């Protein structure tokens, strides 16, 4: 196996993990993949002569395979999924296409809200998050393919599948997990806000990714994140 190595921007102390749910969603594939890697991370205002050489353009989130460098979040995870495959590292992929774009408006919604500092619009941005958030509920009730006709489900018609292609982890989870992550921890501190218990397809996804170690231990710490949105979350008043 050729080395592995992932280089992702460090956090406040220059030395672990930064805020990034690009570099979460990295990580979570690789560790899901089974192959032998590192994570190294890099202090963007001190960068070390050997990363310069690396990456002279500087862009991170960078995947070192071998001794070629790929850049681009989207490329190097299309290239992780088609390099590390099957027989020897399992498939990744989701099934269903929609899987790969149920909840990513999500973010935006977030980012929206988070950034805003004008009072007149935080109601509607707010409601903005809760309908991206309803829609990804629908999404993870709705049954899929594979439960077609089931009649073993508690409630009828509704999936109890564990995330969103199914039973299994799939690439579509590690781009939305890490950044409806940031959501729930940025949105505690600064806007009193929490996903609805209501959005009980949400919270059982949710439930079920926090018990699994390659996202619960790949999330940067609450403060780190806490601390990268600060500025633009205390706009508000
Ligand atoms: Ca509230």
């Amino acid at each position: 196996q050729p080395q592995v190595e992932l280089f992702v921007k460090a956090g406040s102390d220059g030395a672990k993990i930064g805020n990034s749910p690009f570099s979460q969603r990295l990580f979570m594939v690789l560790w899901l993949k089974g192959v032998t890697f590192n994570v190294t991370t890099v202090d963007t205002k001190r960068r070390t002569e050997t990363v310069q050489k690396l990456c002279p353009g500087g862009q991170l989130p960078f995947l070192l395979y071998g001794t070629e460098v790929h850049t681009d979040t989207n490329k190097i995870e299309e290239f992780l999924e088609a390099v590390l495959c099957p027989p020897r590292y399992p498939k990744l992929a989701a099934l269903n296409p929609e899987s790969n774009t149920a909840g990513l408006d999500i973010f935006a919604k977030f980012s929206a809200y988070i950034k805003n500092s004008n009072p007149a619009l935080n109601d509607n941005l707010e409601k903005g998050l809760l309908k991206a958030l309803k829609v990804l509920d629908n999404y993870l009730t709705s049954p899929l393919p594979e439960e077609v006709d089931e009649t073993s489900a508690e409630d009828e018609g509704v999936s109890q599948r564990k995330f969103l292609d199914g039973n299994e982890l799939t690439l579509a989870d590690c781009n939305l997990l890490p950044k409806l992550h940031i959501v729930q921890v940025v949105c505690k501190k600064y806007r009193g806000f929490t996903i609805p218990e209501a959005f009980r397809g949400v919270h059982r996804y949710l439930s079920n990714a926090y018990a699994r170690e390659e996202f619960a231990s790949t999330c940067p710490d609450d403060e780190e994140i806490e601390l990268a949105y600060e500025q633009v979350a205390k706009a508000l008043k």
